[PDB]
């Protein structure tokens, strides 16, 4: 398929409902060889079982809160994949207390710090940590949401962390372009007033993700692609 | 390939350098069955030779300046393709006098009229003319340029016609979504300060176009996808 | 006020409810000298009286469908204002049949043609015709709507025309900046429980932002579409 | 002028060249009563004298890295202004090492942390701390740069921080609108042969747009990032 030849690392698999699960299934269908990270001991067994079903046995621990964790993960990867063709960053977090009601009242310095650190900084931290490992023609991808661009009730500080992440996509694309690396995002709909009259699925997101990490999207970099059924471009439906 | 099963009509082939040529080659590689239009008698033989090389013998006249021409073309198509899965609108024109120097001095009412009529109205005119022919899961695509969003010297009134066209994409996506039809655009780079450090090719544009007309992009509608190497998202490089 | 010493032409005053009427009121309040156009003879009476109360007896017919009407109008203005400081373009039209239901079924070539001609082309048509009459420091302004940027039901082909109009703003700004002219738009809210200021905007609000945009207070702003909609466009699922 | 009857707090006045200095000058010219903060003791002297000439003896230390300094500052302001009408946030910082060359090589977790904390979080931190002191009709304003929206060489992690800041504007606007507060940003040009007005913008230009944005003249505008860059961002390959 249109990923045959490619070796792609997939973060963020936590359950069958994860966007990263949908992405991994699509990329495997299109012939990618896959590797996976897991955040912690809670998630290890689930990610091992899924990796095995997709024919992979590269499953490595990575907490993107820790620079040493990301470095150690990329040294372990380099033992089997001395070079590879990019990664899917499907990692987001804000403390639950941030998401409760009026934005100005809910936000705190620490909640802001954490949401930005995990949801935005970790994307470039990963790119720093593997930069010399990336083949020419590599592609990096991250997942964002319409909260980056609009004020969405309760989404709160995650909207700022997503706006930072989309700026990260542009700064990364511009910095790494000259070495043959593309960096994009998908702004996914939540997983009626939507033009396609349904919600998007992890299968929809997975197909677009596969495209965006493949040579088919050679022309596209620094872009935030809306995979939300047309929701964001409509009003008053 | 990822278009097998699909029947797609391709407008705008005028030479081997045409974007539509690149699109047709990619879509044929991915297993689409193709049909072609040609504007006039000048272009007929070239489009017949290309259609034949891609295994098609559906080559029909269409001047999108004329409602009768578009209707007659879709009746001729309906004789071989009573239903089909969308079309590639790769048709743009402004009189050459519009493109010469200061925008306010160059523009005229007639040049404005023509550039909008041919470059923007014709996309929805085509959709009107075939609407009951489109299968659920159909996709329409048009080509736009960064002149829609920025003031680009000499591009002049074509920039307004492109801004109208991108609004047409959104209005069309929203109107036709409920019958299972997606409508998108590609904002292509012109065929250094570009992140990928080259210009995009009709092969790049063709691959993205193929994706955008295929079921792989099921999640994407009313979108203007920048296929310009990251140019539009950079500044002061 | 902050438009003292400025001469501004205001189009599109049709009644007291007109956006152009709130704009004229605010610029008059702020000390501008005003001139007015009307579309056709039916409006001549009313626009003559609205002008009077805004200190003006300059009231000129102008149908922006016709190049010669634009030229005749600026020739007449030139007899009293051989130089002036800009104009407010508050003119839009699409045939009623264009706005009825599904956009792909309703739009026609002729509807699309007229909408774009009257709501977008006319802005630059007026600039062409008065370009040599503008002082350095001049400002042009037009009115747009969110329908340029989003698919809004029933707004239909008028959304395409407004998208064309906002690109017109950028191309006119870029062309005319070097000679000392700025060009902007206000994207006005319609004239609400999910608007951040929790009310609809008024012609007073739009008037005050328009006065700013045509004054030297906004010397650093050109080619910009300023949203004067109470924050409606930046919110979602409120 | 058009800010008579308003009380506005201005942060970030560091010298005569400061954007905050041009803003304070314009709001003072237009009749606002002003109060000022300074970051640390080094600046105390100078900000006391800048305040004096802008009719103010309200000059308070505030380091926005610290919640307690923000709280102490608003407690002190409250002794003289128990209510006021908004503030100008003109505070940005990233460590110098962040801005040197290639962005992926230069950025660090700590640089990213401080940039976002000081340039984006502090805006909302100040709003939280004074929310009950604001009158209906209040306006908050911050300063952004094109680096939020585009990848600009060397601007590096500060572009991410400004993107965070412009989303902050929208979320703060949406949260605070119902109680009668607006929140906006000015995306200023740097303080040129391809700028449509063919000059760089000055702190005077930015000052005048800021005065507008904090006055009742802009009652219809919230959650908006207004480009005060002479049209630079809307042009390409000029
Ligand atoms: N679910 C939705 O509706 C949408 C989600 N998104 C984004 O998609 C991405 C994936 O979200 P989902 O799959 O829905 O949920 P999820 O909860 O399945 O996945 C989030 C993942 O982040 C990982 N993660 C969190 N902190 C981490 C850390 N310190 N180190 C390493 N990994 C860490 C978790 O282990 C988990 O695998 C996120 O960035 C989210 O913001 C975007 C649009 C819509
Ligand atoms: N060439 C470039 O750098 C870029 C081009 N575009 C757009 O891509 C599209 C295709 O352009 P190109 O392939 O470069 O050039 P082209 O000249 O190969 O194709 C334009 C086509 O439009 C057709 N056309 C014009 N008026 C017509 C009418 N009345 N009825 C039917 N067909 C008509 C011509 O026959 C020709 O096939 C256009 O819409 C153009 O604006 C977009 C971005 C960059
Ligand atoms: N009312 C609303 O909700 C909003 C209106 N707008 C725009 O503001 C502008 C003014 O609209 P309104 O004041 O609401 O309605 P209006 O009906 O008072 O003003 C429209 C004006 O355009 C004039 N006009 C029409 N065709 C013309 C022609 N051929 N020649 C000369 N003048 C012509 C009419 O005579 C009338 O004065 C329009 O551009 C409109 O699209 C923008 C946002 C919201
Ligand atoms: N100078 C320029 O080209 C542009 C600047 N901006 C923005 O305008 C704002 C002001 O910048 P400028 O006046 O140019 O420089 P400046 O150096 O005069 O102002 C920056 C101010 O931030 C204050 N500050 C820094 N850290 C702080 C902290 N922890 N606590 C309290 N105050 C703190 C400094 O004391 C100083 O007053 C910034 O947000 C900047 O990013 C926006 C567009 C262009
Ligand atoms: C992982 C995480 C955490 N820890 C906190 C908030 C959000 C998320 C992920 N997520 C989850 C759902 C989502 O839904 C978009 C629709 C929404 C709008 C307002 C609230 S949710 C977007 C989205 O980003
Ligand atoms: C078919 C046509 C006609 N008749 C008139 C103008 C433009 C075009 C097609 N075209 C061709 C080239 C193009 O180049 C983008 C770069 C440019 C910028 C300024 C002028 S050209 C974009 C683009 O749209
Ligand atoms: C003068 C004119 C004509 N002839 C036809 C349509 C629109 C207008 C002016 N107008 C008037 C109202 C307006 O309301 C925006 C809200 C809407 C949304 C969908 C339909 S109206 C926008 C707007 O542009
Ligand atoms: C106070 C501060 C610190 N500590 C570090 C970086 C930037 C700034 C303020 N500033 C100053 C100049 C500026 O210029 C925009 C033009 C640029 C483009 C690339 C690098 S500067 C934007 C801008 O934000």
């Amino acid at each position: 398929g249109f990923l045959s030849g490619k070796r792609i690392l997939v973060t963020g698999v936590a359950s069958k409902l994860s966007i990263a699960y949908g992405i991994a299934q699509a990329m495997h269908r299109e012939g990618a060889e896959l590797a996976f990270t897991y955040q912690n001991d809670k998630l290890k067994g689930r990610v091992e079982e899924f990796a095995a079903q997709l024919g992979s046995d590269i499953v490595l621990q990575c907490d993107v809160a820790e620079d040493a964790s990301i470095d150690t993960m990329f040294a372990e990867l380099g033992k089997v994949w001395p070079k590879f063709d990019g990664f899917v960053h499907s990692i987001g977090f804000a403390p639950g207390d941030q998401l409760d009601g009026d934005y100005v009242n809910a936000v705190t310095r620490e909640g802001f710090k954490i949401a930005h650190d995990i949801s935005s900084y970790s994307f470039v931290a990963m790119a720093k940590a593997c930069r010399s490992m990336l083949n020419p023609g590599s592609a990096l991808l991250t997942l964002s949401y319409l909260g980056a661009e609009r004020a969405i009730p309760n989404y709160n500080v995650m909207g700022l962390a997503k706006a930072s992440l989309e700026a990260n996509v542009r700064y990364m694309a511009n910095a790494m372009g000259p070495e043959g690396v593309r960096v994009n995002a998908i702004s996914a709909g939540p997983i009626a007033v939507t033009p396609i009259r349904r919600t998007v699925t992890i299968e929809d997101v997975g197909n677009s993700a596969a495209f965006l990490c493949s040579d088919l999207s050679a022309g596209i970099s620094g872009e935030v692609v809306h995979v939300d059924g047309g929701f964001s471009i409509a009003a008053m439906n």
